[PDB]
This record gives structure tokens, C-alpha cells and sequence, in this order.
């Protein structure tokens, strides 16, 4: 019948970064991406031991982080800002036939198993939708563009209008071999508003942890 | 004398990526840059067996690969998107003595030897000019920034304003010896309306399989 | 007490780059970001023979540079284009626990030995300061940040306003071994109205060959 998702209204005065947020938001506003050569030699291993699909096992990773910590789930509400509760995964789905993308967002939970239930789920059901959001806008939601035809050095999401833009964007490419070791390129963007190189470092640093730890 | 150039007309209506360019013109409006690095032996070893400068027969084989997908011909005219017949690479041509750049386009030909006996016939003509645009400014054409100075893993352009901004920008870096293979990093900047990550995948393998033929 | 700083008004007749420039102010404008695997083998054996701090030290090499070439010293006065006559490193602290980083300036050297002396009076008295700007802003600096938290093969920072936004911007990454050589991650970001791909090129050049060379 209905549903409600949760937030956290914070107060700028009690915050340690009331400074920098501040900056950010005016003066110094300005987004930032990052890529990563992220060892999967592991990652890779264990998924395909495993009757499981890379790609919504790599998006319960990065879902997992992102719902960790709360400087990821922020954003702009009746013009406060707040840390969601929870955070969804929007993922891109190709279709081959008519060679065009689509964003559908997944419910998240920590268990695996039912992620990827729910995951399925979706996929089994929209996968072959030609709309841009066959399930829509969600406001509490992160985004993994899925890039598996370039392994690229650099990736840069440049975006236009960035006000409020909290919301981090994870692109991941083509995976590839080096040495005895599987490298895949993941580039990280985010606001400098909510995110410092801090943040994302500690995230990226847990990211290889993860990838080395089982599903 | 006079010449008109190619002009197919876009109805949105009868297009697959109807909400998507609706979208990245206003609400997700964006610009991309990813960073290659380019396997190049095959291409260096053919172009120094015979009497070709390296930049010129590169020029040609992007310009290839823009001629032949219409999504990189793509560009605003009377307040419609427009598909142009043919586009020509403008390239940047460097003036040593006063550290300077021009920039100046060549017509495009699917024939090498063509394309080259006209880019001979410019670069001889105005590779001396120091004017900013030696040619002028041109309705179809693509861009090509030369960067022999630094063997770059990432390049972003970063355009100001880019409402509109179809036409794709090309970064080529200084190639360098890795074991047994030459590599050169590349860079595109794409319009994310008329590009999605598939559109600028293909063509980077595109690019590759073209450099590890002939010219 | 009282300090006035020095600039050069340019005059845009006479300036070889006068199309750009104002092409690059108004059509064209935009920022680029480069990111270059650096070999710093030379460099960290030497700064680690001395007892010198790797990020100082690296933090004069950039300096070294910007105040080397007046393409770096660039920004808008009144209305006007101007080159500082030198240009002043602000560079950033992190504070762990808080976890967040204030970012302050060292009046810049040519001497390392001199630069040094002012960098540590400075971070041994602003360090621990909570402040952003815990000395301010200044008219005339170049940025340095500090991330060492990743190995990236690619950073890049886009500006929300990058009107006469001159002033170029460093993130030195997480150094790491690869073979025999040791790698560094670096990025530089710069206006195209200031900027052309030759003057960062040299620059990125000539700091392979001062890593190369001693501390200062
Ligand atoms: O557009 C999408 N993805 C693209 C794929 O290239 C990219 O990841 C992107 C994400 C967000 C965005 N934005 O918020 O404006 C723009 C592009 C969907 Cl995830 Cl909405
Ligand atoms: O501006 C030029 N070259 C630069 C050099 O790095 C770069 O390739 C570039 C191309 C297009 C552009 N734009 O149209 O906004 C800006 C920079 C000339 Cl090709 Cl016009
Ligand atoms: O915020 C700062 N540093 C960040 C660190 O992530 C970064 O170097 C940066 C530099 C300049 C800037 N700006 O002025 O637009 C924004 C961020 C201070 Cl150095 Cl001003």
C-alpha cells in the first residue's frame, strides 16, 4: 500500500565541515572524479566459482559502502540538507537490439542473497523495457553506469548543473589481464560539498577489501 | 565556387533515444571524457616503413571513424539537430618559435593518399600563419589537439558552456615503450545527448583494429 | 606589517595570444585536467637521505615552477590581465582527528633551505587549527592538495565557475612501486584562456628533470 524512506536533518552548526560545506555550496563549488586500477583477481575467482553474475555482485559492493557511510547519502530536501537512511542502487541495462541504455534502481539490502533475489527480480522484469527509468526517479539513490567497452585509464563525468548534485557516480570498465593479476578501471565523481578526498580514499581503500572478502 | 553542405534533418519522434537526448539537453545535461591507452606498434611499424608523418595518417583513420557513425556528425542547426553528411578534422598545428598554436581543417577524403596530398597542400599553405584560425571556422567539423609533450593516463576537457556542443574533441598524447608494444594515450570528449558509453566503445575498437591495418 | 605585491599589467595588443585568450574568456572557454604517472625514484632516495619531509620538498618544485614562468602567475586585477610577480603555495593539512583539512600558505622562496624554515614555522603553528583558512586568502597562490589515500591513474577536478578562475590546481596522489621505478600520481588543472597544452608540457618536463636533480 505505502512506503516511506528515512532521513537525518543536519545542522550545519554542530558540524565540523559547516565551513567547508559552505565553500563548496558557493565559492569553491566544484565536483571531482577519480580512476582506479582495482585489483579483482579475487573478486573475479570467488564470483565465477560461484554461479553468480559480475555485475549485480560488484553493485552490492559499492552499495554496501555507500550505505556505510553518511557522507554518501546526502542531498537537498525542502532546501536542508539531510543524510538518507538508506540509499538504492541505479544501474545501467543495455539493450543490444536497438543499441540504447537503461536506468532502473534495485532495493537495497545488506544480505546478499535477497539483493540479488530482488535484483533479478527487476531485471527478469525490465531488462527488455526500452525506457530511459522503466521504474523512475527515486530520491534517495546512487548510480553505477556500467562501461564494459573500454578498459580506460580516465574517466570524467562533467556535468553541466551540479547544485545540490550529492549524489555520487560510479562508472566501471572493461576488466582485463596484467601479470598474474585482473585489473578493472573504476572511476569515482562526487560534490565536494559532502566529500573529500578523505572520504572517497577510506571508501575506495574498503572497496579493495571487499573485493578480497567473498560476495 | 559556391558548395552547401549535408543537412539530414532529425524527427525525435521516430528515435530510440527520444527521452534520452530529451533528457541530457536539460535535466542530466553533461559532457564525458575518457582516456585510452592505445596500442599503436602495428601502426607505427607500417607508417615508418613508407614515407608518412605519424600525425596526418592518425588524423585520417579518426576521421574515418567519425564519417562513418553518424552520432559524431551530430549538431544543432536552425533550433533543430541535424546529421551531417560529412564532417572534416580540424587539427592543431604547433608554431615553435613564438609557443603558439593554430588550428586549421583539412577536407576530408575516405582516400588516403587524397586526404593527405590535401592536408600536404594546407600545412605547406598556412603552417606558418600565426593567425588563431588560419582557414576559419567551418559548420561540420571535429577537433584534434595535439599534446607530443606528455605521455598522459588521464585528459579532461572541460568546456564552460555546453549547451549544444556536439562536435567531439580528440587529445592525442606522447607514445612510449612498454615491453614490446607502443603505446599513445588517446582522449574523447563527448556531448552526452548524442553519445552514450556504447557509441564512443566501439569506435576506441574501432580505432584500434583500423591503426593495426594499414594507413 | 604592511606588504604590497607585486604585478605586471599585460597589455592584449602586443601579447602573441591575444585571439586565444579571448577566445578562451568567452566561445571556447573551459579548464583541462591532465594526469601523468610520475617517476620520483631519484627524488624520494635523495629527500629520504636528508631529513627532510617528502611533501615540502615537492611543494618547492611546483613553486619552483609556477614562479618560473609567468603563465602560472596569471589572474584578473581590476578588470585587467595581470602576472604576479611571484606566486605564494597553498597547500593542504588533514586533520585525523576530525577528519577534516585546513589548507594554508607559505610565502614562497627560490631557496629550499629558506622555504623550508617559513613551511615549518607554519605548520608547527597552524597545523592543528581547526580553521579552513586558518591564514586566509591571498591575492597571488597557485593549490597543492594532497591524496594519499589513492594510487589514481586519473584525477580530475571540474569548477562550477571557471570564470578568470587562472590560478592552476595540484592533487598529488599515492606513491607506489612498480618495478625498479617508483610512480607518483600527479594532476594539474589549468585555464585554456592562461594555458595552452605547451606550457603545461614543459612544465611537466622540466618536473621530471628536477626530480631528477636534488631537493633545491
Ligand atoms: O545517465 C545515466 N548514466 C550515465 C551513463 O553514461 C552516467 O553515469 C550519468 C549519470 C548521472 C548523470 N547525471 O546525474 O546527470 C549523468 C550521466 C543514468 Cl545512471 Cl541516469
Ligand atoms: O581549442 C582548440 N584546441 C584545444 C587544445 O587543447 C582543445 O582541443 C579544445 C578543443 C575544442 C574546445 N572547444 O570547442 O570548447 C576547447 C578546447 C582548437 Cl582545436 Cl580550436
Ligand atoms: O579546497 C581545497 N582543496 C581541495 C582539496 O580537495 C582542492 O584542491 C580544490 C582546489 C581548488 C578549488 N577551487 O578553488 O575551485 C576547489 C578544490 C583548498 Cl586547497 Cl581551497
Amino acid at each position: 500500500e505505502k512506503k516511506i524512506t528515512g532521513y537525518t536533518t543536519v545542522d550545519i552548526s554542530q558540524w565540523h565541515r559547516k565551513e567547508h560545506f559552505e565553500a563548496f555550496q558557493s565559492v569553491a563549488q566544484c565536483t571531482y572524479n577519480q580512476t582506479v586500477q582495482l585489483d579483482i583477481t579475487a573478486f573475479l575467482k570467488t564470483v565465477k566459482k560461484n554461479k553468480h553474475k559480475f555485475y549485480p555482485a560488484f553493485i552490492h559492493i559499492l552499495a554496501r559502502l555507500m550505505n556505510a557511510h553518511p557522507e554518501f547519502r546526502m542531498a537537498m530536501k525542502d532546501g536542508e540538507l539531510v543524510i538518507w537512511d538508506s540509499v538504492h542502487p541505479c544501474y545501467t541495462v543495455f539493450h543490444e537490439q536497438t543499441e540504447t541504455f537503461s536506468s532502473l534502481w534495485s532495493e537495497y539490502h545488506d544480505d546478499f542473497r535477497q539483493f540479488l533475489h530482488i535484483y533479478s527480480q527487476d531485471v527478469a522484469c525490465y531488462g527488455e523495457n526500452l525506457a530511459y527509468f522503466p521504474k523512475g526517479f527515486i530520491e534517495n539513490m546512487f548510480f553505477v553506469s556500467a562501461n564494459p567497452w573500454v578498459s580506460f585509464t580516465s574517466f570524467d563525468l562533467n556535468v553541466a548543473n551540479m547544485d545540490n548534485f550529492f549524489a555520487p557516480v560510479f562508472t566501471m570498465g572493461k576488466y582485463y589481464t596484467q601479470g598474474d593479476k585482473v585489473l578493472m578501471p573504476l572511476a569515482i565523481q562526487v560534490h565536494h560539498a559532502v566529500c573529500d578526498g578523505f572520504h572517497v580514499g577510506r571508501m575506495l581503500n574498503e572497496l579493495q577489501q571487499y573485493c578480497d572478502e567473498w560476495q
